[PDB]
């Protein structure tokens, strides 16, 4: 039915569970949506569900995405992570992380908030996309190639517009449920 359509047309409990509970779920906490931000970046060349079964290697491994602690990371660290069991071992992927939690850090001094930063994107409120079936669905917008380009500024990698555009949807910025999934949010 329905469910089955907008989630990717998996059985997995893991990605079901996400798709209930996270994927398209507002989200507002800062440090949360950096955890969510962080985990986008690293699914180029992979399915996102494996990324997904791959969170606690993350969490483990970036100090549970606590920007401060991610910022100072050393060469000499990430030298480490190249054999830590469970996270994508890509030198590059693994390096912008680091550079994402810098950003985060300029972000919120000039800001206060990552949150208030990013919610500021989409006026304060989820957008919701008003889909009806699974392809309706797009990949990239305007919105999402804009918050791609203003990240850079800052010196996050590895988070190209289509990749944002998957962070927006994942953080409930953009609600992409299908209209009948028995998922998708309540707006106002
Ligand atoms: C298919 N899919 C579902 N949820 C996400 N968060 C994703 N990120 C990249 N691709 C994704
Ligand atoms: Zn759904």
């Amino acid at each position: 039915g329905a469910m089955n359509e907008c989630a990717f047309g998996t059985k997995d409990p893991v990605y079901l569970n996400y798709h209930d509970h996270v994927w398209g779920q507002p989200l507002y906490d800062s440090k949360a949506l950096f955890k969510l931000l962080a985990l986008e970046s690293q699914h180029a060349g992979l399915s996102w569900l494996t990324i997904l079964k791959k969170k606690e290697a993350y969490e483990e491994a970036f100090y549970d995405f606590e920007p401060e602690k991610v910022a100072q990371m050393t060469a000499q660290d990430i030298d480490r992570l190249m054999t830590f069991p469970n996270i994508v071992h890509h030198r590059k992927k693994l390096e912008a992380i680091v550079n994402q939690a810098q950003g985060y850090l300029k972000i919120e001094q000039a800001y206060g908030s990552f949150s208030k930063f990013l919610w500021s994107y989409v006026n304060g409120k989820p957008k919701d996309l008003q889909y009806e079936h699974a392809s309706d669905r797009i990949t990239v917008d305007d919105t999402a190639t804009q918050l791609s380009k203003d990240l850079k500024q800052y010196g996050f990698k590895f988070l190209g517009p289509v990749t944002v555009f998957s962070f927006l949807e994942a953080a409930g910025l953009y609600d992409a449920h299908l209209k009948d999934c028995p998922s998708k949010p309540k707006h106002n």
